[PDB]
Formats: C-alpha cells, sequence, structure tokens
C-alpha cells in the first residue's frame, strides 16, 4: 500500500505546482470557479481520505486541528453554524477552503502530522497521513500562503 502515498503526492505536487504557479502568474485574487484551484481540493480531499477508518470521513480528523491550533477553532464553528452543509464531508470540503483563505491550511496540516498519537484514530497504520508523504505534502502546503481566493458559502435576497 505504498505505491498508492506515493501516486497520492505526486498527484499533490503538480496540483500545488501548478496552483501556486498559476495564481502567481494571474496576479489576482481567485475564485471558486478555478479549475487549477478546485483540482487542488479534489487531490487534498483525496489525501485526507485515504486509510481512514470508521460518518464524519475526513471530516473528523479536521476537528482535533481547533485543539491543537487555537487559531483554527473560528473556521471550524464556522462550518457547523451553515445551513445547507449536511454531510460530514462536506463540513470538510468547506473547512479546506477556509483554511486556503486564512492562509493557514499549511499550518494545521503540519500540526496534525506531528500528532500522530491522534490520527491513528481515524487513521489507519500507514494512511498517506501516518507517513512521509504526509510531511511532504504538509510542506508544499506552504506555498499555498500566497494564494488569495474567495469562496463563496451563502447568500439570500429575498
Amino acid at each position: 500500500m505504498a505505491n498508492e502515498r506515493m501516486n497520492l503526492m505526486n498527484m499533490a505536487k503538480l496540483s500545488i505546482k501548478g496552483l501556486i504557479e498559476s495564481a502567481l502568474n494571474l496576479g489576482r485574487t481567485l475564485d471558486s470557479d478555478y479549475a487549477p484551484l478546485q483540482q487542488f481540493f479534489v487531490v487534498m480531499e483525496h489525501c485526507l481520505k485515504h486509510g481512514l477508518k470508521a460518518n464524519k470521513s475526513f471530516w473528523g480528523p479536521l476537528e482535533l486541528v481547533e485543539k491543537l491550533v487555537p487559531e483554527a477553532a473560528e473556521i471550524t464553528a464556522s462550518v457547523k453554524d451553515l445551513p445547507g452543509l449536511k454531510t460530514p464531508v462536506g463540513r470538510g470540503r468547506a473547512w479546506l477552503r477556509l483554511a486556503l483563505m486564512q492562509k493557514k491550511l499549511s499550518e494545521y496540516m503540519k500540526a496534525l502530522i506531528n500528532k500522530k498519537e491522534l490520527l491513528s484514530e481515524f487513521y489507519e497504520v500507514n494512511a498517506l497521513m501516518m507517513e512521509e508523504e504526509g510531511a511532504i505534502i504538509a510542506g508544499l502546503l506552504v506555498g499555498l500562503n500566497v494564494i488569495d481566493a474567495n469562496f463563496c458559502m451563502k447568500g439570500e435576497d429575498l
């Protein structure tokens, strides 16, 4: 099960590389409908799913971040107090996108890998988040702190 952590990482380098470059070559705030950006989350999602156990999906591991990095308490409670967001995976995809904005996504991730004694509750013995690739990516996520994207959560004019 190492041929998967290898694909995911080299499937993250591109997703991350391409985004950081395009984003900088564009020079303007990114919107949700930005292919290179959405493609990142698709991958970022898969990476966090790989190795999960027993349905909070990857939303469960993310709920730990607040206890580790208090600076994350806010966005963690902003996805909960947000109607229209049913599924847990939804609270997860919503969480990531907010971190991308806070430019703290990289910090939260690192805060987890260095606490495997906690992930072991949601991930198998050797999930991407429990191995080397989990760090290589946590470090590449530092280049996304220069990403100024703005995602829409909801709106109502009636």
